[PDB]
């Protein structure tokens, strides 16, 4: 029993936010948990709301749960999303490289080229594909903007800032770190390739399944493997960059209700889950696409007993993060 306190990053989950407390209402019993709604600008005003206690919970990209764990916020992982099925529930997800069909260039050839992400510091649109261009970039390296700016000719990289290395919003001026912002996320990074701003759009694997309906449209589309190689979309097992952990809830270490949040989620996941009601979705939204949770996810998977971040990530990825920050070539 009792309010949970959702952090909506802009219009459209603010949109979605209130269609989920509204149905909860309806379905849940008054001694049930609510759901109340707090919109902000960013998932990083989300991140400092947690932690100010002006909000309980947000669901970031694995990547953004290592910043939300470091100081002064201090959150944790409460929840994780799990995609594929019910049957065989996976944790992870793969991060791949779309390109357009015949386009001439393998991963090796990727220095001049224009680039979509979906957004910075995220698993797959930044993390796995900048780590794995590290030593590509020229020096200095640092900061890793400034190299990332110079090695492409233009990119879209959500919540970058502008100001400071306008190349990173050259196909998306601004940076809009919501969806606001047309190429911001799996979708939106896919857009600025389908429009023909980027070359490269560093996504996930669904991403163009849940975008191009026709195979006749998808067969127009690429992937560039790691061996300097191309495959089609459907071979991604076979031709992706790496595997990334769930997107995840995190909460305030201290008075975070986490057990709220969990019988919230629990209870949504029942009523709302995928195929479950008409009336609305949890993973879906006529408003968007991934508010407040991805579209691909199947439900959620409580986390274990006071994890931290790093060991939710594990050394691996942890490590892929920090090798990032300060890293050696
Ligand atoms: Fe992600």
């Amino acid at each position: 029993d009792k309010t949970v306190r959702w952090c909506a990053v802009s219009e459209h989950e603010a949109t979605k936010c209130q269609s989920f407390r509204d149905h909860m209402k309806s379905v849940i019993p008054s001694d049930g948990p609510s759901v109340a709604c707090v919109k902000k600008a960013s998932y990083l005003d989300c991140i400092r709301a947690i932690a100010a206690n002006e909000a309980d919970a947000v669901t970031l990209d694995a990547g953004l749960v290592y910043d939300a764990y470091l100081a002064p916020n201090n959150l944790k992982p409460v929840v994780a999303e799990f995609y594929g099925s019910k049957e065989d529930p996976q944790t992870f997800y793969y991060a791949v490289a779309v390109v357009k069909k015949d386009s001439g260039f393998q991963m090796n050839q990727l220095r001049g080229k224009k680039s979509c992400h979906t957004g910075l510091g995220r698993s797959a649109g930044w993390n796995i594909p900048i780590g794995l261009l590290y030593c590509d970039l020229p020096e200095p390296r640092k900061p890793l903007e400034k190299a990332v700016a110079n090695f492409f000719s233009g990119s879209c990289a959500p919540c970058a800032d502008g100001t400071d290395f306008p190349q990173l919003c050259q196909l998306c001026p601004g940076c809009g770190c919501s969806t606001l912002n047309q190429y911001f996320g799996y979708s939106g990074a896919f857009k600025c390739l389908k429009d023909g701003a980027g070359d490269v759009a560093f996504v996930q694997h669904s991403t163009i399944f849940e975008n191009l309906a026709n195979k006749a449209d998808r067969d127009q589309y690429e992937l560039l493997c790691l061996d300097n190689t191309r495959k089609p979309v459907d071979e991604y097992k076979d031709c992706h960059l790496a595997q990334v952990p769930s997107h995840t809830v995190v909460a305030r270490s201290m008075g975070g209700k986490e057990d709220l949040i969990w019988e919230l989620l629990n209870q949504a996941q029942e009523h709302f889950g995928k195929d479950k009601s008409k009336e609305f979705q949890l993973f879906s939204s006529p408003h968007g696409k991934d508010l407040l949770f991805k579209d691909s996810a199947h439900g959620f998977l409580k986390v274990p007993p006071r994890m931290d971040a790093k060991m939710y990530l594990g050394y691996e990825y942890v490590t892929a993060i920090r090798n990032l920050r300060e890293g050696t070539c």
